[PDB]
């Protein structure tokens, strides 16, 4: 089997991407944030504290003839940005772009933090990291990909995120029309539960390539590119007026600037992020200070190849017995 679904930016800055997901019988369609940096499929629901729901579409398990309470199971997750959610668990039928999993754990939120409530466009998350990170207790649950894997034509999914435009998640096949040149594959460590790999270096604009190993994760659920402070400083030094602002929470730059590109290495291959992908707009409405799309990972504890980086590539998440990652230009 295969599946293919369009993923759509939630706003004009590509702050996140939502992908429609069918849950239950009859189908209830929710727009979920596909997140290769976590492993829980959780949804706003009829059980979510009423004051914490503000415009999201909810899953109502009592209206699904295929929903079953997973008795005794609970979940609770906290993300890198300080946001969180928790609740109980149902199993139900879940379909993405024509690909159907029966008995998928659907984690129903009883509580969500303010960041989630305030974002009316995201109805929940669909985790695509390794199932070892799944938070369900006392019986850990499998991701949608893990459940689908054996049924797929090939044990892969691909992320093709757009810049200020829709893109595609495919399951079970590689669309050879969706990228240019060849796909370069690179090793993955699953030791921390992530799609963790080592970039071979970087360049800023038309500058020379610096060969240096940068360990990080391919994370569709993180908006920006988070890299070591040395790398980030080298990038922003090429932008007149750019500075790190503790009050804003990272690098800002004059909105009048033309940003240079940023290149990252994948083996001997190179992925070029155009300068415009690195502009996240005014820090507040009407400001002439703009937020940068490349930020320091210092204090995160891991480098993160988030959407800024991934949307410059066609990305293969290869879930073979020894997982790997593939990147192509597009």
């Amino acid at each position: 089997s295969t599946g293919s679904a369009t993923t759509t930016p939630i706003d004009s800055l590509d702050d996140a991407y939502i992908t429609p997901v069918q849950i239950g019988t009859p189908a209830q369609t929710l727009n979920l944030d596909f997140d290769t940096g976590s492993s829980d499929l959780w949804v706003f629901s009829s059980e979510t504290t009423a004051s914490e729901v503000d415009g999201q579409t909810i899953y109502t398990p009592s209206k699904s003839t295929t929903a079953k309470l997973l008795s005794g199971a609970t979940w609770s997750i906290s993300y890198g940005d300080g946001s969180s959610s928790s609740g109980d668990v149902y199993t139900d039928t879940v379909s993405v772009g024509g690909l159907t999993v029966t008995g998928q754990a659907v984690e129903s939120a009883k509580k969500v933090s303010s960041s989630f409530t305030e974002d009316s466009t995201i109805d929940g998350l669909l985790g695509l990291a390794f199932s070892t990170l799944n938070t369900v207790s006392p019986t850990q649950q499998k991701t949608f990909f893990d459940n689908a894997k054996a049924s797929l034509d090939s044990p892969v999914f691909t992320a093709d995120l757009g810049y200020h435009a829709p893109g595609t998640y495919n399951f079970g096949f590689i669309d050879t029309t969706a990228y240019t040149g060849s796909i370069t594959y690179t090793a993955v460590s699953t030791k921390q539960g992530f799609w963790e790999w080592t970039s071979t270096g970087y360049a800023v604009g038309s500058g020379t390539f610096k060969s240096t190993s940068i360990d990080g994760i391919a994370d569709t659920g993180t908006t920006l590119l988070y890299l070591p402070a040395t790398v980030v400083s080298a990038y922003w030094a090429q932008v007149s007026g750019a500075k790190s602002s503790s009050s804003v929470g990272g690098y800002v730059f004059p909105c009048s600037a033309t940003l240079p590109s940023f290149t990252f290495g994948v083996g001997s291959a190179r992925i070029v992020i155009p300068g415009d992908y690195i502009d996240f707009g005014p820090i507040s409405t009407g400001s002439s200070s703009c937020f940068g799309g490349i930020q320091s990972s210092a204090g995160i504890g891991i480098n993160i190849f988030g959407d800024v980086a991934l949307k410059a590539a066609f990305v293969v998440f290869n879930g073979a017995t020894t997982p790997t990652l593939g990147f192509a230009s597009k």
